[PDB]
């Protein structure tokens, strides 16, 4: 009862969500089972301003996190935006450094996509829904070639290739390789980025489902992202390597002389804002 309830925010799979005021800090906060009470673990563990931060929690239960006035997909989907490249860069390094600390704490997202990248009234963004997250010890559009095939021993690589989709949808404004069967999606993936080899891919038959696909050569990204510069085109090239070994980890990206030339990133205050 340490909350009380103002808006409705939505409903789901997990219970409803809904805007209060806590009623000791009057801070206005958002308020949400054994696959969500390994989440709930999980979330009061972790401490970082790129991921959302679950404040307490109390089988029937409701679970308080950050309050979020908007996210990606809403401002990917809305027209009377248009995205910078500093927009773009601001975007993906919040992304970027959310996951680093993830994977650098051993966990997997594994849900990555644009409607869980949650932004704050301040252009903060936090990645969102730790339902389908791991400890080391995602729908089909932003999913790894790998998975598709069915490999599980995965890593990282698996979080890399989804914020590659994430990067491509800031850019184009719709989703990359938007595929409506998980073999369409191979197919997709196979004509746009070129068929992998075994010089692309060292130990990729030894996966239990692959199978020998059309040879196609792919559209070179200069042509995909024609508006992005050299050190862009490298973040995405190394986001898409289809060797999970070879791509790139968040600390590479991070690294990547993308993030340290200009244009720099815009700050949250002059993200874009949208309306409802
Ligand atoms: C102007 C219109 C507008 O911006 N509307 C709007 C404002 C705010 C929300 C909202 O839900 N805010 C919010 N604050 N903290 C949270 C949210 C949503 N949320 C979720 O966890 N939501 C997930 C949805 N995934 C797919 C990202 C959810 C919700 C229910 C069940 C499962 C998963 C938290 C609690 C982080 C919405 C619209």
């Amino acid at each position: 009862k340490r909350y009380e309830k103002l808006d409705f925010l939505g409903e789901g799979q997990f219970a409803t969500v809904y805007k209060a005021r806590d009623k000791n800090t009057n801070q206005i906060v958002a308020i949400k089972n054994r696959t969500a009470l390994r989440e709930i673990k999980l979330l009061q563990e972790l401490s970082h301003p790129n991921i959302i931060g679950l404040l307490d929690a109390f089988s029937n239960i409701s679970l308080v996190f950050d309050f979020m006035e908007t996210d990606l997909e809403v401002i990917i989907k809305d027209n009377s935006l248009v995205l910078t490249p500093s927009h773009i860069k601001a975007y993906m390094l919040m992304t970027l450094q959310g996951l680093e600390y993830l994977h650098q704490h051993r966990i997997l997202h594994r849900d990555l996509k644009p409607n869980n990248l949650l932004l704050d009234e301040n252009g903060v963004l936090k990645l969102a829904d730790f339902g389908l997250a791991k400890s080391f010890g995602v729908t089909r559009w932003y999913r790894a070639p790998e998975l598709l095939f069915g490999a599980r021993m995965y890593g990282v690589g698996v979080d890399m290739w989804a914020v590659g989709c994430i990067l491509a949808e800031l850019l184009l404004r719709v989703p990359f390789l938007p595929g409506d069967s998980d073999l369409d999606q191979l197919t997709r993936i196979f004509e746009t980025l070129g068929t992998p080899t075994e010089e692309q891919w060292p130990d990729m038959c030894s996966l239990p489902d692959y199978v020998t696909f059309k040879s196609f050569p792919g559209i070179p990204l200069h042509h995909i992202f024609s508006a992005a510069g050299d050190d862009l085109l490298d973040l995405i090239q190394g986001l898409f390597l289809f060797n999970p070994c070879a791509r790139i980890t968040a600390t590479q990206a991070l690294k990547m002389k993308y993030f340290s030339n200009r244009p720099g990133p815009t700050p949250g205050c002059q993200l874009p804002r949208p309306n409802c």
